[PDB]
């Protein structure tokens, strides 16, 4: 069994919060929504593991970056572009960069430039499907807000939304409003950033564990995942199909996505996540040739086999995967 | 007189041809139209120059990379993307990059990741204005192919187009077919790549110089420059207008464009070029604060004062330049 193509959806590394809490004065040094140094090392080390897997152990890619062989597309965010640059620095590190005729390295420490292509979210033909605000609310009310367990979570904390709106500073009427706050509190935890004064230790975990839950409840439904990840899955499907033909120089596609991208894909494959994708997460698609024209795709999420119902496990036949997309 | 904002448009570094010559057994290792080791080095050197100007001498930007202060935008190409990456290694070099709490560098050699934002040509609200090759033909037909200089040049050369077609292995029917050929031969010259056997040195030099000439003749007419450069120039005027207000952290915009971008921007401003911008060329807008709400914008090409007729010189007043842009 030979590795003849691979697709990596990754998440960006450790980041600053999107919103500041209006009752905490905390200057985030890196800015809002920005890759932290920790995040740069998280992605770099996932790059080294990729090097070991794709170049040392398999030979799927050469030792030094070659034209035609890899494609890297990011979303229209600083943090995914910078996560992508960090990771490729691990995949093709300094020492492997090109050199001028005379013989000395073209860039300091012989770093290797690799292009990270990208499009605005509204013009993205590869990763992101735009969906109108009004139409997501239509979907969200139908497949999620509707559900027994959404209702019951809301109902458990349908009275502390007053106390938390005051202490948080950003007002909370329903669980959806709570998601955005809990994620910011989670990041405050990781970086030892100050919490809203008066907010109980016990209430912190609640808002965090509730924010994760609610975020994941909105990816779980396959109907949602189909609207949001069809384009992306049609594209990965086609990449793998063209990989199987063994004509094209192209062996590897790296997509610099986020948590939603990863959770929407797995939910699409009928393996929705209970837990949030960590920083530096990857869904991986490995195309194997058995030498007898039996093309298999092994899908893994942070190293663990994903079990696709439509394939009865982590191994899909190539056409089984294309069918499941269609 | 303090510098408070700047915009650089750059051409990428040294590259391989777009089109190999089918009559030459020579293989470009980087791929077609890709950035070379020399080109990376050229873009890096300009980063050092930019660091010295914008960080050491000027204090426009800080010593270590700081959120919200720079915006880097590239066209939808490996060469422009890899050029910015390279330049940015000069502007914020290894040793200046972030450090984890344990205190080791977060990337090897303390490298400074800087995001290069981008859009495909047909989705690009900043740099490139998309013109279907149909509408380009009416512009050329109206403003370029109608000029006697264009038709004289073509008449001088067309008798040799059959011979050049065979020898280069590229179909040459008109002066514009010859432009790609001439660019490829120039690139062969730079890299000592072998020439098509029989193709006379005199003819090699005519084909190159005539290719350059037809290239710039297509960028020359201001009316052409208004179609391609209005959007990019409304954006550059807007970045500059924001800078005068001094509310934003933003101080520096890097646009990783190509020769067409540089030639078309100067043409838009009434200072069309005679000669193709060399690799790692730049056009620079520097916003100056006279100290009492009088903003000037000094415009240079490769460090040299561009003389804009509407401004009577290389220096415009900020609103005079915004009006010049709006005029189109
Ligand atoms: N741990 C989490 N808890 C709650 N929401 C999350 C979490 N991780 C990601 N999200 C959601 O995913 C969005 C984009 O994630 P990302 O760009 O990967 O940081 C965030 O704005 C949240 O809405
Ligand atoms: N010396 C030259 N001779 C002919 N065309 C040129 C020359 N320099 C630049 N160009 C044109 O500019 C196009 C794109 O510029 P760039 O991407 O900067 O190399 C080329 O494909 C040519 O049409």
């Amino acid at each position: 069994d030979k590795l003849i193509f691979a697709v990596d959806i990754i998440r960006h590394g450790d980041r600053t919060p999107i919103v500041a809490l209006p009752t905490v004065n905390y200057q985030w040094q890196e800015g809002l929504g920005q890759l932290t140094a920790e995040g740069m090392q998280q992605e770099y080390k996932m790059g080294v593991a990729f090097r070991k897997k794709y170049i040392e152990e398999s030979h799927l890619l050469p030792e030094h970056y070659e034209y035609g062989t890899i494609y890297v597309r990011s979303t229209d965010y600083a943090r995914t572009l910078m996560s992508a640059q960090s990771l490729l620095m691990g995949l093709y590190p300094p020492g492997t960069g090109p050199t001028i005729p005379a013989g000395t390295s073209a860039l300091p420490h012989a770093f290797q430039p690799i292009p990270v292509f990208s499009a605005p979210s509204k013009y993205d033909e590869v990763i992101i499907q735009q969906v109108d605000r009004k139409e997501r609310e239509k979907l969200m009310e139908q497949y999620v807000f509707s559900t027994r367990e959404w209702q019951q979570k809301n109902n458990e904390l349908k009275d502390k939304y007053p106390l938390w709106s005051r202490l948080t500073g950003i007002n909370i009427d329903n669980l959806g409003d709570l998601e955005t706050v809990g994620h910011t509190l989670y990041i405050h935890q990781i970086h030892n950033a100050p919490m809203p004064e008066g907010l109980a230790s016990n209430d912190i975990e609640t808002i965090i564990n509730s924010a994760e839950w609610a975020f994941m409840a909105q990816e779980k439904p396959q109907q949602i995942a189909n609207v949001y990840s069809s384009k992306l899955m049609t594209n990965i499907a086609d990449y793998l199909n063209s990989g199987s033909m063994k004509k094209s120089k192209l062996k590897y596609v790296l997509l610099s996505a986020h948590a939603t991208t990863i959770a929407s894909v797995l939910s699409f494959l009928g393996a929705p996540l209970e837990k949030s994708p960590p920083y530096a997460s990857n869904v991986n698609f490995s195309l194997y040739d058995n030498g007898a024209n039996y093309y298999t795709v092994k899908i893994t999420y942070n190293g663990n086999p994903v079990s696709i119902p439509a394939c009865g496990g982590s191994v899909c036949e190539l056409q089984q995967l294309i069918n499941l997309v269609h």
